[PDB]
């Protein structure tokens, strides 16, 4: 497979719920940062169509709890209700925040193992040789653009094997898939995304097409509103690179970002290998930085700006 054009990952790390229901709409609506993914009204010749969103469940101090991927599916000229893709980590937990508010509502939440969570990655960064993929959707598999940027490729919602849907597909290696993603600065997951103390919009979310000013009301709404209109974000997720050797067991969550003069300009959060993201002031990313390791030498990181920001 030299010559795949694409690599497809089985993210164990994600799982879906299906609800459904006729108050399955309002009841995610009240609990989310987006609108939800609904299909354009279906033409007479009724070809099946796919929608995907991205959002954040928040609790009511504004706090991310889960990042989520929404997906939903037309097929007889309606939606069957809607798909999460949350961390498999907290789906347990996820059905049980769902749970605190579905009291006296017509909408029902299971997990849905039919289909297991797949991404699939350009091979080549811009290579464009060949082998655009086409949007699928179907009850068996959906194949659908990743919604928060064109960086993450591909989603594919599939009870089979992932190349056996993608031409030039092989299979990836799990490793790849996270280095893509903190290279791109792309947060996903509970390492990432701390539930209950990551931030919404210092995890991208505006940037990460996650969140809606004109959508009703929903949990955490109110800080989310004021932290976006009083003024620039002043701490972000960025990725960031380790330019000297690692400790054996790395470097830990919360480990303090420096400056040459010993001032505080963040926090790393969580990464894989050589690269990952911290949570730093945007006006500071720029001279030399480091964390402190047992011996007061190393170790020196590099932050940057993603290239698909605004």
């Amino acid at each position: 497979t030299a010559g795949a054009a694409w690599a497809c990952f089985r993210l164990d790390g994600r799982t879906l719920l299906r609800v459904r229901g006729p108050d399955a709409a309002p009841f995610l609506l009240g609990l989310l940062t987006n609108e939800l993914p609904l299909p354009s009204p279906a033409a007479a010749g009724a070809p099946p169509a796919a929608r995907a969103g991205y959002a954040h469940f928040l609790n009511v101090q504004g706090r991310t709890l889960y990042d989520v991927i929404l997906y939903g599916l037309q097929e007889h000229s309606e939606v069957s209700g809607f798909l999460l893709e949350c961390d498999s980590s907290v789906q347990g937990a996820l059905q049980k925040h769902l749970a605190l508010y579905r009291i006296r509502r017509k909408v029902t939440v299971e997990p849905h193992p039919e289909l297991r969570v797949w991404a699939v990655l350009p091979s080549s960064p811009e290579a464009c040789g060949a082998a655009s993929l086409q949007e699928r959707a179907g009850a068996a598999a959906i194949l659908i653009r990743d919604p928060r940027t064109a960086r993450m490729g591909w989603r594919l919602l599939t009870q089979d094997e992932g190349p056996a849907l993608v031409p030039g597909g092989r299979l990836g290696d799990l490793w790849d898939y996270h280095q893509h993603r903190y290279l791109q600065g792309v947060p996903e997951g509970v390492r990432d995304l701390p539930p209950g103390v990551a931030l919404p919009l210092e995890s991208n979310l505006a940037f990460m097409n996650g969140v809606s000013f004109t959508k009703g009301a929903y949990i955490g709404q109110e800080l989310t509103a004021r932290t976006h209109h009083m003024g620039v974000i002043r701490k972000r997720l960025f990725p960031v690179r380790f330019l000297d050797p690692l400790p054996t067991s790395g470097i830990t969550p919360g480990a303090t970002v420096l400056t040459a003069s010993g001032q505080t300009v963040g926090k790393f959060r969580a990464g894989q290998g050589n690269v990952g993201l911290a949570l730093l002031w945007s006006e500071k990313i720029k001279g030399p930085l480091h964390i402190r390791a047992s011996e007061g030498a190393q170790v020196a990181l590099a932050a940057s700006v993603p290239d698909w920001w605004p």
